[PDB]
């Protein structure tokens, strides 16, 4: 589990989004696995506008952070779940790292801020959905 709070927004991986998310539901992308719900209260997380591929990502199973590097938001195959078919999920960026079902939404930052969160796992990979080209997020 996990989320991102910026400005009136809360990002969440789409398949992890809750009734009140989708009841107050701003922007939703399945190929992405992203959902943006509004918030009342104000975010204080500052989103990164780069192109770095290194940074630290947290994992809940591990209670640890682990520092990745990362390959370019891309189309990548990813196998089929209770969630979604197997399909070609966009803006996903791989890294080699340990990853569980339950590690989606750990936040991956670089030195400018919030890159994106755990969105798939597995085979030894970790794959993250991008956040970073969302500049709406910031007003
Ligand atoms: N973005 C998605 O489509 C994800 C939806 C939740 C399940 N997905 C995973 O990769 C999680 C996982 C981790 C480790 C071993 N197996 C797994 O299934 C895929
Ligand atoms: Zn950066």
């Amino acid at each position: 589990s996990g989320a991102i709070y910026v400005g009136n927004y809360r990002v969440v991986n789409r398949h992890l989004a809750t009734h009140n998310d989708w009841a107050n539901l701003v922007w939703e992308d399945s190929s992405r696995d992203l959902l943006v719900s509004s918030t009342t209260a104000q975010g204080c997380d500052t989103i990164a506008r780069c192109d770095c591929q290194t940074g630290v990502y947290y994992c809940s199973s591990r209670r640890k952070h682990y520092p990745v590097s990362f390959s370019k938001p891309s189309l990548i195959f990813v196998e089929a779940s209770e969630y979604y078919p197997a399909r070609y999920q966009s803006h996903l960026m791989l890294a080699v790292g340990h990853s569980e079902p339950g590690d989606c939404g750990g936040i991956l930052r670089c030195q400018h801020g919030v890159v994106g969160i755990v969105s798939t796992g597995g085979n030894g990979l970790v794959g993250f959905a991008d956040v970073r080209d969302l500049l709406w997020l910031d007003e």
